[PDB]
């Protein structure tokens, strides 16, 4: 599992 930084970085 990975918390994709999109949001809040896109």
């Amino acid at each position: 599992g990975f918390r994709s930084p999109c949001p809040p970085f896109c």
